[PDB]
């Protein structure tokens, strides 16, 4: 499963990262900057683990900044993997 | 052939839209570019039926997720096109 | 012989203009350039006149998906052409 | 080790931050992170109670420079947070 | 020689432009385009004192043309420290 | 240290360079950050720091737009 939590700020996302590895067994990949200050964390693990940790990402993030988006895909299409 | 494209501002609403878009129809995923300000794109590759049906699907999961900028499909492209793609 | 360049704000709008380019004329896409900001410039060589014809289709096809910047056409020596880009 | 960030729009405020950390209280200075759009993270480590202190004094002194947009301390950070710091 | 000349733009096109009549209305060297966001392009030139004054007011006057110049400069001769950015 | 930070890059190379030629500074950083931000630093005793700073601010002006200027003793 993938997991992702986009915030305005670098220091939201950082706490997001922290939060979502706190909160599950998720393996932090990486975050990806996209400009107008947007940060992309993302994370990979079993589903239940992936929904608890962008679940506690999000809720942790909004208190440092503004969280833009949080998504669950359980389970990638191949083709997709290959471009992550 | 035919080429499709899903640009959106945000980088979770582009991964969003290429998933939809690959699990949606027989189209192949190229990859994404960024260009700054928060805009992702996400291009397909497909026959012309596919990447219609593609890009409505990818553009719709895109928007319960985030922001969509742009939706477009090419049918017929020019194969100079493809020096230019992901 | 002459650069042509269409700026667009989306890369969507940058690849309809650079396909509509090579579909309307003989020139050559070179490729495009990306500054931040989502602003991409794409640029097309070849013919004055053959330059002149793709950039005028090129800005035409970005503008109906898009918004376009700038769309310009530079004169170059037929030996150097490329000598100026980035 | 608890972890400190100021983030600020601009350089100048930036490195203002970072030397009144550094001089406040007993952290280490564990760098800087650009993110785009003149905005800079500054990040130090140390005890929790030397991190409050320092982020306070850097955010204080960055606003008299200028713009302060963020400010925290993650008090037992993961070792997996290291793979994001500068 | 090593005087230094640049025009900065808003957008690329604007640039590139600049860098054309720069190139074509004295014998500069163009050293490159440095963006820095927000859309700012700026183009470097090279050459004796004369021809980077030349080529820099003919950029200038070529971008503007095409779209909006933000700065227009010339240092004749400049220090060492600055050869390194 | 004594830094200089523009919204063009023109004008920070102009600082930097009237910064060098007009106190004893050496040129320490050069750093892009978006925006149009651009920072020039220089490294030397205060008060050549100072004057520095001063100048290439002046200089700076005078081309672009000036976004900051800021001496750090120590």
């Amino acid at each position: 499963a993938l997991g992702m939590v986009e915030t305005k700020g670098l220091t939201a996302a950082i706490e997001a990262a922290d939060a979502m590895v706190d909160s599950a067994n998720v393996m932090l990949v990486g975050y990806e900057k996209i400009g107008s200050g947007l940060v992309t964390v993302i994370v990979r693990g079993d589903v239940g683990a992936v929904k608890a940790a962008t679940d506690a990402g999000a809720a942790a993030a909004r208190n440092v900044g503004e969280v833009k988006a949080v998504h669950v895909i359980p389970r990638p299409h191949t083709d997709v993997e290959k471009i992550l």
